[PDB]
């Protein structure tokens, strides 16, 4: 369902 990841950690 896709990797969240991207903004997961942009946000970090």
């Amino acid at each position: 369902r896709h990797y969240k990841n991207l903004i997961e950690r942009q946000r970090y």
